[PDB]
């Protein structure tokens, strides 16, 4: 409420992953930065790229790890400190295997739903009590390993809705920032 907020979109750096299921977080962070009219820059003290701005009269810090998914948490801890943000005010956006495609849910705490990015964060923060904006991608077909599923692009049908879904996730995040969780 004077407390700065750290919104983190998870994903993998590199053109080959920009469209994969596991990068929705990056996509949403990109939208939020655009809405804020703020751009990303390499942050010397973390390794992630950051952009800053205002939302709901709140001071905002948007970031996207430049490290691969498993090393996400190690870039977040340092950012939290640099801006002195508490875990509770850290908002992580991520794809979620346990939510049907396009289904968006908010939560603080809870499990990782088999998400490796989420685990490195818990591991790095020493706590599961940070905020999450869960964007459902549904379960993987039996013919596809879960880890491979999230690293592959959305199906033609799903692809047509992803942009819309991300707008909604961006909106949810803003709303969560406005009077979120409780």
């Amino acid at each position: 409420m004077a407390e700065p907020l750290l919104v983190v979109g998870l994903g993998n750096p590199g053109a080959n992953y920009a469209r994969t299921r596991h990068n929705l977080g990056f996509v949403v962070a990109d939208l939020l930065a655009a809405r804020l009219g703020a751009k990303f820059k390499a942050h010397k003290r973390s390794g992630a790229e950051v952009a800053t701005g205002r939302s709901a009269g709140r001071s905002l810090v948007l970031a996207k790890p430049r490290c691969y998914m498993n090393e996400s948490g190690r870039q977040i801890g340092p950012l939290a400190k640099f801006y002195s943000v508490a875990p509770a005010n850290i908002i992580v956006i991520h794809d979620d295997l346990d939510l049907e495609f396009g289904r968006i849910r908010l939560k603080i705490g809870g499990g990782e739903g088999g998400h490796n990015g989420l685990r490195s964060v818990v591991a790095a923060l020493g706590t599961k009590d940070f905020q999450r904006v869960r964007i459902g991608i549904g379960r993987p077909p039996g013919r596809k390993d879960p880890a491979a599923f999230v690293l592959e692009n959305f199906t033609p049908a799903e692809r047509a809705e992803v942009p819309t879904i991300c707008e909604q996730a961006a909106d949810a995040t803003e709303l969560l920032i406005e009077q979120g969780m409780e």
